[PDB]
């Protein structure tokens, strides 16, 4: 199929927004349960970058530095709707990531895709 | 394709002491970067339950009680090494489950299997 017949729409993307508190953000993370989240500035269709809960943990040391989403926040790679899952498989398998962010041929954000339901299909 | 061909052996398992403290553990997972490990009590051969790394951030928050392993470790799931590979496939899916602890024909561990593990073989 198409990057478009198997990705999450962009309004069921759980987001974290650049701004927002380690508490607020905690809030949404924990209750959603996934591992990484598109951070958005304004709204949906415009992602700054990608935030992994895992790099979350060296801020929880004793001895930590000062959380700050800027310390976390990870490029964001984007797609376009018509990406071929199969490419797309290649493509999280030898650059070693595993969600992308998925764009209309007007730049609006679309949805996210990930490796997890590539393989839940194969 | 058995288990037993594709487990991480125990020997080179990345796991947590049960009586271990926050930073400690957070040594540990930070340095590995693994998502979950078990969580042994004497020895390797002792695996008490799995821990996953993100029930961990509730104790970031703010307002938080004070960490503690029994609030967050879950029951392991003990296979034998010679378990075929699609059986354990279709266990991990029924069960809802991502990693399985592998022991040997004298109930020892022998190691540890994951579903990434298996699904990586199969693309
Ligand atoms: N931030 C997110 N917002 C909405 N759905 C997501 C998000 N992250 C992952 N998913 C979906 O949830 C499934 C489980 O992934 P995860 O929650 O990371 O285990 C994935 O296969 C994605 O389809
Ligand atoms: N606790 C662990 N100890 C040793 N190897 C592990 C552990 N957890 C995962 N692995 C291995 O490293 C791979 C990547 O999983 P993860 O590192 O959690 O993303 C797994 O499929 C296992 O093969």
């Amino acid at each position: 199929q198409r990057v478009r017949d198997i990705m999450i729409p962009r309004s069921q993307m759980i987001t974290l927004k650049r701004n927002q508190t380690l508490d607020e953000c905690l809030d949404v993370i924990i209750e959603s349960a996934h591992s990484r989240f598109p951070v958005i500035s304004e709204d949906k269709d415009h992602i700054e970058g990608i935030l992994m809960a895992k790099d979350l943990l060296p801020f929880m040391r004793s001895d930590a530095e000062a959380f700050s989403m800027d310390k976390v926040l990870r490029t964001a790679v984007v797609v376009p709707e018509s990406k071929r899952v199969d490419r797309m498989l290649k493509e999280f398998r030898s650059q070693r990531y595993h969600m992308a962010i998925v764009i209309d041929e007007f730049g609006g954000v679309s949805g996210l895709v990930t490796i997890e339901d590539i393989l839940e299909l194969i």
